[PDB]
């Protein structure tokens, strides 16, 4: 199409973020392989400024879309921008905390897919359950797509972290896809990603690191013709 | 007798909404019913008040979540809710448009769910396709719902309407349930509801008569082991 015929390979890929949080910078490595048919993948991520100085949890979303495994008939956009790459621009924001801001670029190095990310995580209550690292799971989620003009779609989602104390705190996730390239490129229509998420850390790697695993997968809902 | 048992028959409802659109006053009144194992119902509303001022389509969220069918390790909030009853405030913001506010009460009456709600939809744009009745289709959800304390379940959600030109007017729903009663209840785990609606205008004359049919059910989704 062709994008989506590169991905039958099996991959590899690196993502550089470049980060602050309350002003503090962080600097985290990630990297990792997803196999063909994909939508079950680990990233394998390092903090490289020492301790990371909030949560690992909400950095989750930051640790590929073109990975998710789409069905027959749901048109796969990221792997569609494909080869000359797609932006990304993201919100996040928790309720009653700070906003998560970040721009994501990606380009293909053979079957190497290669991210930069910037985030800036601003207004973040200090004595809260992020930046006292009291998040304890991600709840998996059931994220909605949408067609947001010719040349992008738009990734809108809940999720939800659950707390030391058994509560909840809610981020509120809006993500805009951007084709970077000049062609004209298939917008799916409205449709769902189902994305579970669990972080694990070892005594393998002795840095401050997690390895976390997501199985994505894009999936749309029965319509009905008629109202009787 | 309370809860999921009260549900295990057929059923009817109706429903009471007194309304507001930018000032502009509105009266639906709606019944339907609703077979058991439910999950798939109609509802037929009329606007009381002649022709309703604002598109119908923002309104298919107010005209039954204890109809929604559960399956068996999900608990079913708003079915455990009777006889006591259930309350509902929620929101629903439109991106460059204006908010809809509701406040609903239901009660069981035999094997009748009545429906009291008020609504107040402020900052509606003159020209925007709510107000310009240029909503043509309202797109399917997965809406979350979250346990919110010992007696309420809160649901969030992306209600998308398209557009004539093509586009998507997207509204973003929040809504607390609340039980009225001093029993303790169960409070599922987060899960989903899944929704999908479809409105039908129907032959009026002086008044707006439309029929909607509503297919939803809860589901759980995978975690990693
Ligand atoms: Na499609
Ligand atoms: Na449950």
């Amino acid at each position: 199409e062709g994008g989506p015929a590169l991905f039958q390979s099996d991959m590899t890929f690196k993502i550089f973020i470049d980060g602050e949080v309350n002003g503090q910078k962080f600097t985290i490595v990630a990297d990792g392989s997803s196999k063909f048919p994909h939508g079950d993948f680990n990233v394998h991520a390092v903090c490289e400024t020492g301790k990371l100085p909030m949560s690992w949890k909400p950095i989750c979303h930051l640790i590929e879309p073109f990975f998710a495994r789409y069905p027959d008939g749901i048109s796969h956009f990221a792997q569609e921008c494909f080869p000359e790459g797609l932006s990304i621009d993201r919100t996040v924001r928790f309720e009653n905390d700070g906003t998560m801001t970040s721009h994501h670029t990606y380009e293909l190095d053979d079957t190497c897919v290669v991210s930069r990310i910037t985030v800036n995580c601003d207004g973040f209550q200090p004595d809260g359950p992020i930046m006292r690292d009291q998040l304890v799971d991600i709840l998996p989620n059931e994220t909605h797509m949408f067609p947001h003009g010719p040349n992008a779609v738009r990734q809108l989602a809940f999720i939800g972290f659950t707390t030391a104390d058994g509560g909840l705190m809610m981020g509120h996730f809006d993500s805009k896809m951007t084709f970077n390239g000049s062609r004209a490129i298939e917008i799916p229509g409205p449709h769902f990603v189902t994305i579970i998420t669990k972080q694990m850390r070892d005594t393998s790697d002795k840095r401050d690191h997690v390895c976390q695993r997501e199985v994505a997968y894009a999936h749309s809902v029965p319509r009905i013709t008629s109202a009787i």
